[PDB]
């Protein structure tokens, strides 16, 4: 994938199809990701 932006367009509307599945998934995993993200930055015992 050095530069191929032809195929992306093929599957551009299919990405719409894809969201419809994971409609109810957005707000379930993120606070779980907000624990390791803690290690990276700060906030949590200096």
């Amino acid at each position: 994938s050095p530069l191929g932006e032809e195929m992306r367009d093929r599957a551009r509307a299919h990405v719409d199809a894809l969201r419809t599945h994971l409609a109810p998934y957005s707000d379930e995993l993120r606070q779980r990701l907000a624990a390791r993200l803690e290690a990276l930055k700060e906030n949590g015992g200096a």
